[PDB]
């Protein structure tokens, strides 16, 4: 109510709007316009957002952690409440270490929905206070992925519409 | 700053699944409206009045939620209410496909409206308003899936 | 002890697809009942009596199979017939979510009831009572899909 | 070969390209830009295409057969190899009556895929010489349907982008 | 007829999900074999001998259930064991396409082997060895997932 | 007027299902190229040379089909070959989501290329290269699913 600190610290649920801090994990190898759109839309409705970049994915990425983090930072510089960071644990454990209460997930295809539901159940088991929030990609970006853009780019297809200029130039550099 | 979210549905009637969604949503957004469809395609068991009153009581305890009836284009309602976020729960794959389509259409009608999706708790993952009805309409226990005010009103409808 | 299984549906009329499902169940379970819903959601083409009759003839050659009607929750008719098993035909991924819903609810209702899911034969994987009738209603050929008693009945119905 | 008619009329498989005539069945209540895209693409790759309009859909249509047929005729009259007709039969029977050998189906959502496959098995059983061919909608028209356009229009939403002018007028007139 | 069933998988390790599935299979068929794949595609955390041991202990309370290894076509092992039933536990929609494939192919390889699908308990429907392991490769209580012996064994394996 | 279509794939090896698709496609389009991917991400069992050779013999009977290796962007290949139609077979729901994504991308890369989709025959609806290889590898009879030339070459590979 006012000086209620002496009586209670406060619960998360049932009591109105709490501070929100979101993580948006992925490999971002490299960040595409689809990613930027998602994080832009998240940053608009949550207090803070961390773009969390997986340091050691399963498949060796085309860009190293240091390149991924630098490229996303530049592309996201225009969002004042977004911070880019690397991580190397369960998104849940990083989330806890970061005191995040929102996990952002992009929801691109029907194929993924079953996996996303399962991951979310597991994440609720791991970190009950972590709420997963799902955003569909803009129509513009619904078919693109980092994977697809790299493979089109390797064979010289035009991918300028899908990447920020800083990433597109880095990408060309990687491909000779 | 300010977030104002609409959670639309038919809520005929509101279940524990809905309450879970709206509770979670109302922890993340400054205000939430449960927007109850006036004139659903399939004529419902409870009318708007009944639905709105049951929901109002079921969510009375949440400080920052309001229950209202609407009967126009969600774009115009959200705009009327100056809401920037549309909340939908996603139970099943079938429902995602259809919600994705509506999201695209709403992006066209109202570019400044953000659609956002939540998944049910595992506890409520199988319930729906339709299922609770059909079970109770053949005397199955549904007391676990509904608030008392709603259970009673349902029992009352089936007598 | 024993296993007693229920294969519910409207069977309006029964097709070689159903007859396959029940033949396979009847080979792995001591008794099986073909439970023909009396009051389906839409009005049937054949009334329960015609249906129960047609199914009875069609399945005469199966020793441990009984054809009955039922108008209530499956968990009730199961209880009533002292059945421990529920047979569900499982054709498409598009059915699987809905079937998994009903399975959770029937466990909630009747936790001693087991839902068992059989895939139809590739031969019958695209047919249904509905499609068979729609096709027949415009004089398409459906002789491959129905036993003769049913095929004769249907022809007579469409005059 | 030369004049092998005395010897054979020829069979459809194993012997190069044959004349193609497609039917594109639906209720088209009313025809949208999505429909127009499908059939335009069809008409560019097959010799003739018939837009087949279901006389008696299961749900009562907003436009009657006569009105549906007229609206489509107009929307499609710039395609020289397209004809619009009503029909009240199995698509397979109409195609037989019409001596069609291709059935066009639009393929918009995951949810329909298995239904479509099942319909294609039925139609193969009914008319072996009928081939089903599946086209996806343009990104541009991926979300629209007649149903959704009608319900948006009923509530005064702007649907001018999804319909040809003749249809958009007919529609406002129904909903006055 | 007499009913003997095969329940194949890697079971690396077994979980309460499997145990639930095999229990339910067990309770409708005379005998059930938990058929453990010897050489799975990726190398397992537990070797065949450990896996069989963990399983045997876990299911020891089920009289009519026997664990075994197998390193061939499922259809052949089934023919060898004179099994007339194959047990698949259907969790997700995604897997159902792939399981429908295998079932058609097994019908081709072994026409006398009937495929039977059981859906998991709501409780267990998200759990999967691979998940558990990858959780346990970091942290988080899995006591409710695994049986005691498996729990302990896994704990040991960690470091 | 004239139509020229590409059917791209890995065809490692070509099966009866692929032959069915291309036969059907070559009856509706003037010319068809079977385009065989030179460098698949996964290393194939048969190299490009063997894959093209087997495919060439398998489709030798079809007057208006040519089998070619490619190792570039389909858009440039189709452009190189002056092809205006891309043919993909569509077996499963999984395949459809992915195929729809590439079709959008291809429409961005090559607006004048029309993507077209065919369902397998019921006969071949469950087969794939991967599955036939896996059955063969454990001695399963797969003679019904491949041409003689291809069968012989597979048996050779697996010795």
């Amino acid at each position: 109510g006012s000086h209620m600190a002496s009586m209670t610290g406060g619960q998360q649920m049932g009591r109105g709007s709490m501070s929100t801090k979101a993580i948006y994990p992925g490999t971002f190898d490299p960040i595409t316009n689809g990613h930027i759109d998602i994080i832009t839309r998240a940053a608009s409705m949550f207090d803070r957002v961390i773009l969390a970049i997986a340091a050691s994915p399963s498949k060796k990425p085309m860009f190293d952690l240091e390149e991924r983090v630098a490229l996303a930072t530049t592309a996201l510089q225009h969002l004042p409440n977004v911070e880019v960071m690397g991580f190397s644990d369960l998104m849940a454990n990083f989330a806890r270490a970061q005191q995040a209460n929102i996990l952002i997930r992009g929801l691109r295809a029907v194929a993924d929905f079953e996996y996303e539901m399962q991951l979310a159940h597991m994440n609720r088991h791991l970190m009950p206070e972590l709420e997963s929030v799902f955003l569909m990609p803009s129509k513009e970006w619904s078919f693109i992925s980092s994977s697809l853009v790299k493979e089109v780019a390797r064979h010289a297809g035009d991918v300028t519409h899908f990447l920020p200029a800083n990433v597109h130039q880095a990408l060309m550099e990687k491909l000779k």
